[PDB]
């Protein structure tokens, strides 16, 4: 299975960079395509971390993918899996498997954050995601 | 007095950036050093706000600071104070002649449990003298403000006006308690870093539980 992700909004959040990086490291650059990027986009609009991993991306929609990437299997009516709750990397991780819900992460200094998604468990996160979650977690506090 | 904070963790959380920024604005960039940063740290890892404020940092421990920052006075044995919650002697105004540096030991995880105070003292048994700052936990910026009041202004701990565990109410159904002792300003309000109350308010609007 190959994966297509529509990324239309401008710029790449750190969250998304970590997610796409994990996906690339798990299925490989030949199995992921970003489609429908803003017309503005050139190759320095793309994060260096993603470029280093060989990210396939285009401004064309998913039907223009075979136009831009001649080494890919044609998109046929009715092989590919498209992203128009799980995180995107979790969703892809499970699909790979086939072919814990609302986990609470507890950190140092009495901090904790629960994440509003289902995850795969020996929870699997993109590399660096735990640090990013920690980064937005507020100092030890009590809700009254 | 100069301040050393062991920052022995990857990353800078937003609340930590606000606290460090407040410390830098208060004591100055020449008087704060972050030490024992993860070995992989480069300037690119330091928040832009802190770089612009002149933050000094090193991956070396506190005994490597003088080598990295040649303008600083030497760390001298017995003249470096370690904040120590297990100590009984509070920092007093008379300690101002005794200490040149005040150290916040790193806070590490529970895997495995570590006693950073004992690690530091075992590494450098001639170096550190323990002091307490009262019997209630403070945020780092509050601890530094408190130390300034005691050492610079010569105000004894028992004469500083504090509030313990202030509660910040954002509406009739939501309030947040910060489980720390804070210094009061002259209007009777706890002194928080710029932006911190906003951050607390932002968290209040987000998903949370009360049990
Ligand atoms: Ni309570
Ligand atoms: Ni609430
Ligand atoms: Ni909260
Ligand atoms: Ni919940």
């Amino acid at each position: 299975m190959k994966y297509i992700i529509e990324h239309m909004e401008e710029g790449f959040s750190e969250w998304v960079i970590l997610e796409y990086s994990q996906i690339l490291r798990e299925v490989g650059a030949e199995n992921l395509i970003l489609s429908s990027l803003p017309e503005s986009t050139t190759e320095k609009d793309i994060p260096q971390r993603l470029l280093k991993l060989g990210l396939r991306w285009t401004t064309k929609d998913l039907k223009g993918i075979n136009e831009d990437f001649k080494d890919l299997e044609l998109l046929k009516d009715g092989d590919y899996f498209v992203f128009g709750q799980m995180t995107t990397d979790t969703a892809i991780r499970t699909t790979q498997l086939i072919i814990i819900d609302y986990p609470e992460f507890r950190f140092n200094k009495n901090e904790a954050t629960e994440m509003p998604f289902r995850y795969v468990l020996k929870p699997i996160l993109p590399e660096g995601m735990l640090d990013l979650i920690k980064k937005d977690s507020l100092e030890h506090h009590h809700h009254h």
